[PDB]
C-alpha cells in the first residue's frame, strides 16, 4: 500500500569515480535517509530527492543527495547520487536539505533540485551569524532535462544575491517543492539566517527566476518561526506555510514579497506542537476552485518523535481544516523523523498525489490519489 523509496541500512551508492560509499549502516551501507523532495513530470515519472547520511542520522555529517526515480507509478526505483558533497571533511561535508521544482523552462521541462552545502562547520547552521555570507557555506542548484535520468550543476548568481544583499549568513531553500507560477515564473521558498546584527534571526522569503539561471531576492521578510516553508500560488498572492513551535504560520504578500501579512484560511491551522516539523504544502484544482493540500506530524508525544505525519485540506475561501488521512500512524525515530512532500499532477486526464515521508531512517511512498475526490470537494 506503500514502497520503500530508500531502505535505511539497505543501499549501497557509488562515487564519482565509480567506487563504493562505504557508510555506517550494516554491511557498509548508508546509514539514514532524511529531508525528502518529490517532483512529478509530465511523463508520469516520480523522481525523490533526500539527503543520503552515510554515517549518523545527525545534521553535521558525511552527506550527498540522493535520487530515486520510478517510471512504474512508484513500485520500484532506481537509485543514485544527484549531488555530491565537496569530499573536504570525511566527518562533516555535505550537501542537504533538498528543495524541488517540476517546471516548463521557456518550454523545456526541467526537475531542478536545490541543497545547502556545508564543509568544516560542525555545528547548525543558525550558530553562524558572523559573516555575510559565511565561508562555509553555499546554496547549489542542479537541474535535469532528460525526464530525471542525469542531474548538472546550473551556474546561477544566488550566492552573488546573497553576499550583495549584505545582511544574510547563509540561506536554503524552504525544504520539499517550489514552484512554478501560472505566468512561467520559477518560486523556490527560502529560510535565510541573518547576520548577528539582525535582530531577527531568522526570516522567511522566496527566490525567483524566469531561466533558472539568474535568481532575484525581493526587497522585504516574512517573520522566520521555524523558517522551513513551502509557497501555494493564490489568485495574485504568494502565500507561505511555514514551520512553528506549536501552530503553524501563514502569511500572503501581494506585492511579490515586499510586505507579508496573517493568511486567515491557513495561519495556525494545524499543530505540529513542541519543536515544529517542515511540512508540505502545495494546490490542487477543483474547477476553476482552488484547494491546499498539506502534510505534516500530530506529535503526538509533543516531541521530536513527530508522530503521525499526516494529509489534511485546507478550504482556502472558508478557512476549514480536516485532516485526509493520516499516512504514517506510527511514532517516528527522534533521531530524525516527520519530514514529507506532497506531489499533485494532472496528466491527460490522470489526477495523481502523491506523497513521500521519513518511516525510522527509510524514506516511503504512498499514492494519495484515492483521497482526491475528498480534498477537491472542500471548498
Ligand atoms: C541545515 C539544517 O540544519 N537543517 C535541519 C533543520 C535545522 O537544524 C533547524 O531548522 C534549525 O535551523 C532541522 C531539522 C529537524 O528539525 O529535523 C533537520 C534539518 O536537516
Amino acid at each position: 500500500e506503500k514502497s520503500v523509496v530508500f531502505k535505511a541500512e539497505g543501499e549501497h551508492f557509488t562515487d564519482q569515480k565509480g567506487n563504493t560509499i562505504v557508510g555506517s549502516g550494516s554491511g557498509g551501507t548508508t546509514k539514514y535517509f532524511r529531508i525528502p523532495a518529490m517532483c512529478t513530470t509530465s511523463k508520469g515519472t516520480i523522481v525523490v530527492f533526500a539527503d543520503a547520511r552515510h554515517n549518523t542520522a545527525s545534521d553535521q555529517s558525511f552527506i550527498d543527495t540522493a535520487a530515486a526515480r520510478s517510471t512504474d507509478g512508484g513500485k520500484t526505483w532506481n537509485k543514485k547520487i544527484a549531488i555530491y558533497n565537496d569530499r573536504v571533511n570525511s566527518k562533516l561535508s555535505r550537501v542537504m536539505d533538498p528543495t524541488c521544482i517540476v517546471a516548463n523552462i521557456q518550454g523545456r521541462e526541467t526537475i531542478l533540485v536545490m541543497v545547502g552545502k556545508w564543509n568544516n562547520n560542525d555545528k547548525t547552521w543558525g550558530a553562524y551569524r558572523d559573516k555575510a555570507p559565511d565561508t562555509d557555506w553555499d546554496l547549489v542548484l542542479y537541474k535535469s532535462t532528460d525526464d530525471g535520468v542525469t542531474f548538472s550543476k546550473v551556474e546561477t548568481n544566488i550566492h552573488d544575491i546573497v553576499t550583495k544583499n549584505g545582511t544574510i549568513s547563509a540561506m536554503l531553500g524552504g525544504v520539499g517543492s517550489g514552484l512554478q507560477l501560472n505566468d512561467g515564473k520559477l518560486v523556490f521558498p527560502v529560510q535565510m539566517v541573518r547576520t548577528k546584527n539582525i535582530t531577527t534571526v531568522l526570516n522567511t522569503s522566496f527566490i525567483y527566476s524566469t531561466d533558472g539561471i539568474t535568481w532575484s531576492l525581493p526587497s522585504g521578510y516574512c517573520e522566520g518561526f521555524g523558517s522551513e516553508n513551502n509557497i501555494i500560488e493564490f489568485n495574485a498572492s504568494l502565500v507561505n506555510n511555514i514551520r512553528n513551535s506549536g501552530l503553524r504560520r501563514s502569511f500572503e504578500t501581494k506585492d511579490f514579497g515586499k510586505t507579508w501579512t496573517e493568511f486567515p484560511p491557513m495561519d495556525k491551522k494545524v499543530d505540529n506542537r513542541n519543536h515544529g516539523v517542515q511540512g508540505s504544502t502545495i494546490t490542487i484544482p477543483s474547477g476553476n476552485k482552488l484547494v491546499a493540500a498539506h502534510s505534516s506530524a500530530q506529535n503526538k508525544n509533543n516531541d521530536y518523535t513527530r508522530s503521525d505525519i499526516s494529509l489534511y485540506a485546507h478550504n482556502l475561501y472558508s478557512g476549514e481544516v480536516k485532516l485526509i488521512d493520516d499516512f504514517y500512524p506510527k511514532v517516528g525515530n527522534a533521531s530524525g523523523a516527520g519530514y514529507s512532500c506532497l506531489s499533485y499532477r494532472k496528466n491527460v486526464d490522470k489526477e495523481t498525489l502523491y506523497v513521500v515521508y521519513e518511516a525510522n531512517g527509510s524514506i516511503e511512498f504512498q499514492d494519495l490519489s484515492r483521497h482526491l475526490p475528498v480534498i477537491k470537494s472542500y471548498n
